[PDB]
């Protein structure tokens, strides 16, 4: 079982004797700090399922004090471990933390620099409770930093998808995550693929669905969906001389549904123009364009093979060119590149289709590691920070300001969002918010004493998440 | 509750319809794919998954309607193989027929070498191999991390043994900071772990149970840490009182020793000022056993480690030890936690190296290095089907392709073993049963829903020394 009394950096286990003595409330809150491809605005998505998982209700009890206890024992080889303070909340709130969290609504996309949550304690004999659970609310970084890069990915997606083709008929599904294998746990990828679906519906991260269905949920049955598809194995397992067999057998099988065939098991160029451009030829143009096949390259240079595969098949199926002015392939196949893509790769191989005037309409892409692995704490400079105490029934405003790195400054005092007249947000400091020049605070109030106290919808969440050029 | 059927990519639902007609035996491999660093991997991380995962009775009723419910809407489309997981669930109690064979846990291996096979031991369940791909991949993770940490560690023994003789305190000089900068709780377990399989510090708490749980060491605990400040303990006290939070502190971690972060507001004068001229009555009078850890955590990371012990050799007796190289008294230490990675690890070793400070004075924090920033592709880990058995033939199977020789895979039957000069060699086709070059290597962890062999920790931690480590005694 989870024990949020051993959910922390083990240094913060000593905190409690260092603040300053008098202290009845530590204030803190997370940004995603502005630093001097740019992510110059983050998606705020996750924090809910850390709340509702791990800091909801009775998380303290005596066994799991006792069980901290004795670990820290052995860990410190010294006794140091704040068992008054532990009881404390155990004996006084039947073992619900003593918190408020103050939070802009998941989904919500601002600019670097912005306070995105704040938190309090809300018993001044819990002064050293705001900062214990930085660890465990910091890592809120991952699925903000998917869904925003996520995004991005999304933004080049459709800005290529306009021009060649005139509209976004289909980008929901042009950036399906591939990446369950490829990240570090069963729990990240959960997280990481509910981060992806905030912006896309094609996954095949089937842990993402279970997560945004207790901890979120959507009017749909599901948020995201997949379709049938070959893999190496399935292809290999015929034999090296009966590639033409494995695929014949795999496109009759999914008759009726699309079918993505990876193309690449020993020569893509091969595959594309002899065996699925005259071979099989008249298994594909039969087939509804409902139930597309799919060529799946997985190899070599990602543009110059997408480029190639795309010029084989031009010139053994029937393109059009579409009121754009691009190339289009006929509507019972397309291509799905799914090796080597990430936030750059995308980038370069849209516009290396655009040069070649091939719509964007006759691609989808796959992306693994670089979607939910390949992305750190550091690209958004997600961070939690003091900025607020009360010592002595005085409040001060604190802050850190490195001589040697102004980008690692920190904010200074009470802290709000608002929006400010033209339309954009500004965080307020010194608790300037009171003062009412700016409108509501953009912060609501979602985990106070145990309890969550404002929840979204994964709708909600999916809705705030939205392209500007989707709400044009 | 974990649900092994739910726990696969989407498209792996679909693949029993896709193999040949009457094939009874899909036979899979994992390795770390060969392509100038990382020429050598450690093993570990499987009985991981094993144990909380794959063992067992993993199929229920109720299992199988939630994920036949799922699959339904997901696809759209009735697609999902209930009949084959009702057969597992029936014939077997819900335990997995499939055997996997494996090298020892912290085992060091050149890369492309077979590290684990996996095959099904029914013929109705052909189709189990390669749905367990997906989890049994996740194992690049634990490998990956215990792999680049000692990487680190090799770098360190180097200077240290250079710069002052020996090798004392190694195992406490790379301190996993990583807890907050990984992507979720499990990973924190997991990855820390993998850390602590080189190494004896670690605040990734997370780290503790796992191993205990999972593995077992001979000690209480495999890791250990102590006490320090951050930034909102110093700070809190107020932008004036930066002296006061640092003498309460010291005060409060008297006889143990203390880290303290002191760049909240300028290093160099804390360093020179405040802990060199206003605090130092309070650090020259500690013990040996509970040094005062001065912690910068901005700038430059090698500009600044050398800033600070210029600065702190000025203000303390300094020695030279026998090498030749500068040493700070022993109450006071020095630890840069910002911005290390295996990269600017050896930068800055070899930084103070050229400005003749001993390696001993220093220790390292590292985070998102250490335990996130990392991927699959770094090492090449990857599962491939080599063997398949079909109409009762058996056929070597690979991927070969033309663009990209580095992903040509490893044909049939896979076996490890000894070279005459003692290294490994991986032999593929089955030639391992030719038996010219001795027994494999491999040994079965897995058969038909129970681990068959596992280790401890320490057994792993053993396997995964490094030579200089093994070169004495
Ligand atoms: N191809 C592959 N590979 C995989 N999945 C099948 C897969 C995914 C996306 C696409 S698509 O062309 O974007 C597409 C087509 C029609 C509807 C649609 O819509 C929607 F997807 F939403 F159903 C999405 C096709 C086929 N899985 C995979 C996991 C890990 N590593 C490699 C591979
Ligand atoms: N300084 C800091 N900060 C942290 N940990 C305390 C910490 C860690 C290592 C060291 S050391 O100098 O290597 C050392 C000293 C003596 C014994 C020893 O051995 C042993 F490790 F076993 F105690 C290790 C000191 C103090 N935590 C932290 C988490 C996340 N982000 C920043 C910070």
């Amino acid at each position: 079982e989870f024990n949020i009394l051993l959910a922390t950096d083990s240094y913060k286990v000593t905190h409690y004797k260092q603040y300053p003595p008098n202290t009845s409330k530590v204030y803190s809150y997370f940004e995603c700090r502005e630093k001097k491809v740019k992510y110059e605005e983050t998606v705020f998505y996750g924090l809910q399922y850390i709340l509702n998982k791990y800091l909801k209700g009775k998380v303290v009890t005596k066994e799991k004090i006792q069980e901290a206890k004795d670990v820290y024992k052995e860990h410190f080889q010294d006794d140091v471990f704040n068992e008054k303070g532990w009881n404390y909340i155990l004996e006084k709130y039947d073992g619900h933390l003593p918190i408020e969290i103050k939070a802009v609504p998941e989904g919500f996309v601002i600019p670097r620099g912005n306070v995105l949550f704040t938190v309090e304690n809300t018993d001044p004999e819990c002064y050293w409770l705001t900062n214990w659970i930085e660890t465990i609310l910091v890592q809120s970084w991952y699925p903000i930093t998917v869904a925003t890069n996520s995004r991005e990915q999304k933004k080049i997606l459709a800005k290529y998808l306009l021009e060649t083709s005139g509209n976004l008929d289909g980008l929901e599904y042009k950036l399906h995550d591939f990446g369950y294998r490829g990240v570090s746990s069963q729990e990240t990828a959960g997280i990481g693929a509910s981060a992806h679906l905030v912006n896309f519906k094609g996954t095949d991260t089937v842990a993402g669905l279970a997560l945004i269905k207790k901890y979120y949920g959507t009017k749909d049955p599901v948020p995201g969906y997949s379709v049938p598809a070959a893999e190496h194995s399935t292809i290999t397992a015929w034999g090296k001389d009966h590639e033409k067999d494995a695929f014949e057998h795999i496109v009759t099988q999914f008759s009726s549904v699309p079918v993505s065939v990876v193309s690449d098991s020993y020569d893509i160029y091969n595959a594309c123009e002899k065996i699925w451009g005259e071979d099989l030829r008249h298994l594909i143009v039969s087939r509804s364009t409902q139930a597309p096949l799919i060529i799946r390259p997985d190899s070599g240079n990602p543009l110059d093979t997408v480029l190639k595969v795309l010029e084989i098949l031009g010139k053994k199926f029937p393109v059009t060119e579409n009121s754009k002015g691009y190339k289009l392939l006929p509507p019972y196949l397309r291509v799905i590149q799914g090796d080597g893509v990430d936030i750059n790769t995308l980038q370069e191989i849209v516009e290396g289709m655009k040069q070649k005037m091939w719509s964007i309409e006759n691609i989808a892409f796959g992306s693994g590691g670089g979607l939910l692995q390949k992305l750190t704490r550091d690209l958004l400079n997600c961070s939690f920070k003091c900025s607020y105490v009360v010592t002595n029934g005085l409040g001060i405003n604190v802050f850190k300001d490195p001589v040697a790195d102004p980008n690692k400054r920190s904010k200074k005092g009470r802290l709000s969002l608002h929006r400010t007249p033209a339309g954009n947000f500004v965080t307020l400091e010194e608790g300037k918010g009171d003062l009412e020049e700016y409108g509501q605070d953009l912060l609501h109030t979602v985990f106070k004493n145990g309890k969550v106290t404002k929840s979204y919808s994964f709708d909600e969440i999916r809705k705030n998440a939205q392209l500007n050029i989707e709400l044009e």
